[PDB]
């Protein structure tokens, strides 16, 4: 599913992500834009052989099981394919865990490089929330 900016904003809000761990909605939406272009079906393999899945590109090395990442941890207890669904629930639940992890949203390299320190509020502007 390729989400609309405001559509995703609203779903993420409904799923309790706004201000989750201090990160306003705009951050979440900004990261999803740059991680996957709002496409829930997005996948990207990495050099270590792991793969990133979904709108927030959660990694198969620690977070989800994909059957082909040796030494995977499956911290979120789910198969990676669950992260590609049009329903953002599994993505949201897993993201909550990751962000609570210690480095916050720095966990997401596009966030750190492209969102952090910017006027992220631009990302939910005009939306009806």
């Amino acid at each position: 599913k390729v989400f609309g900016r405001c559509e995703l904003a609203a779903a993420m809000k409904r799923h309790g992500l706004d201000n989750y761990r201090g990160y306003s909605l705009g951050n979440w939406v900004c990261a999803a834009k740059f991680e996957s272009n709002f496409n829930s079906q997005a996948t990207n393999r990495n050099t270590d052989g792991s793969t990133d899945y979904g709108v927030l590109q959660i990694n198969s090395r620690w977070w989800c099981n994909d059957g082909r990442t040796p030494g995977s941890r499956n911290l979120c207890n789910i198969p990676c394919s669950a992260l590609l669904s049009s329903d953002i629930t599994a993505t949201v639940n897993c993201a909550k865990k990751i962000v609570s992890d210690g480095n916050g949203m720095n966990a997401w390299v596009a966030w750190r490089n492209r969102c952090k320190g910017t006027d992220v509020q631009a990302w939910i502007r005009g939306c009806r929330l």
